[PDB]
C-alpha cells in the first residue's frame, strides 16, 4: 500500500504536467521540432511563431531581456497551475486546512519549479513554450545585467541534479515532498503536515531503495538538493525583486506577485 502511494503520486504526476523527463530528453536529443534561439534574430523569429498577437502588439520593439522575462514569468504561471493540482492530488494534501494548502504552495512551488527545470535543461540550453523552442545557455548568459543572472545558477543547480539520473517515478515523490514541508513560515496546522511529509519521504526512502541500489548515499543527497533549492529560491526571489523595482516595463504579473508577498 506504499506503493500504492508511491504509484498515485507518480500518477498524478503524468498527468498534471505537460511536459516530462522522458518526453523532454526526446526532444532534447533530436515532426514540430524545437526553433533554436541563440542571437537576436532567431529569437525574433521563433517569437513571429510562437506569440504572434504579441509581435503584431509590438514587442519586438522592447529589449530582448524584457520578452525573455515575460516568457518566464509565463511559463512559471503555467507551471504553478499545474503544480496546484498536483498538489490537489497528494493524498492527505486537501484533506488539509484550506489555509495551510496556500501556505505549502506559495513556500513550495518555484522550489519545485527548479527541481522539474533541470528536467528541460542540458548543458547548451533549455526547452521552452511546449517543447517548440530551444533557447541557448550562451544566448541566456550574452543578455544585460541583471537578467543575464536568472537562468544560469538554475543550470548549475541543474547539470548537478540530472547527474543523479532521476526519473519521472523518482522526481513526482521529490516534489510532493517538497510541497509537503513541515516547516514553512505561517502554518496552522504542523502536526499533521509533518505526519504528511513524513509518510511520503518513507515511499521516497523505499521508492530510491528499490529503483536506485547502486546510489547508496541518494537519499541524504536528495535532502540535500532540497535545502540547495530553498536557497536558490531564496536567491531568486531577491533577484525578482530588483527587476521589479528597477527595470520598467519588467512589471509582475499577479498570480506571481502574490507568491513573492512576504515570501523572504
Ligand atoms: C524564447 C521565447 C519564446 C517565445 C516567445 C518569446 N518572447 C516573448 C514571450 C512572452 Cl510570453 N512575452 C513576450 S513580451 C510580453 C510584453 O512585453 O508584454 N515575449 C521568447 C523570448
Ligand atoms: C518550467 C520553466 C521553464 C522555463 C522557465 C520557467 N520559469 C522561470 C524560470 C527561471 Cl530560472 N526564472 C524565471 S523568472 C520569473 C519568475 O520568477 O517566475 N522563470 C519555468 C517555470
Amino acid at each position: 500500500d506504499l506503493k500504492s502511494l508511491a504509484k498515485r503520486i507518480y500518477e498524478a504526476y503524468l498527468k498534471n504536467f505537460n511536459m516530462n523527463k522522458v518526453k523532454a530528453r526526446v526532444i532534447l536529443s533530436g515532426n514540430n521540432p524545437p526553433f533554436v534561439i541563440h542571437d537576436m534574430e532567431t529569437l525574433c523569429m521563433a517569437e513571429k511563431t510562437l506569440v504572434a498577437k504579441l509581435v503584431a502588439n509590438g514587442i519586438q520593439n522592447k529589449e530582448a531581456e524584457v520578452r525573455i522575462f515575460h516568457c518566464c514569468q509565463c511559463t512559471s504561471v503555467e507551471t504553478v497551475t499545474e503544480l496546484t493540482e498536483f498538489a490537489k492530488a497528494i493524498p492527505g494534501f486537501a484533506n488539509l486546512d484550506l489555509n495551510d494548502q496556500v501556505t505549502l504552495l506559495k513556500y513550495g512551488v518555484y522550489e519545485a519549479i527548479f527541481a522539474m527545470l533541470s528536467s528541460v535543461m542540458n548543458k547548451d540550453g533549455m526547452l521552452v513554450a511546449y517543447g517548440n523552442g530551444f533557447i541557448t545557455r550562451e544566448f541566456l548568459k550574452s543578455l544585460r545585467k541583471p537578467f543575464c543572472d536568472i537562468m544560469e545558477p538554475k543550470f548549475d543547480f541543474a547539470m548537478k541534479f540530472n547527474a543523479l539520473e532521476l526519473d519521472d517515478s523518482d522526481i513526482s515523490l521529490f516534489v510532493a515532498a517538497i510541497i509537503c514541508c513541515g516547516d514553512r513560515p505561517g502554518l496552522l496546522n504542523v502536526g499533521h503536515i509533518e505526519k504528511m511529509q513524513e509518510g511520503i519521504v518513507h515511499v521516497l526512502r523505499l521508492h530510491l531503495q528499490s529503483n536506485h541500489p547502486d546510489d547508496i548515499f541518494l537519499f541524504p543527497k536528495l535532502l540535500q538538493k532540497m535545502a540547495d533549492l530553498r536557497q536558490l529560491v531564496t536567491e531568486h526571489a531577491q533577484l525578482v525583486q530588483i527587476i521589479k523595482k528597477t527595470e520598467s516595463d519588467a512589471a509582475l504579473h499577479p498570480l506571481l506577485q502574490e507568491i513573492y508577498r512576504d515570501m523572504y
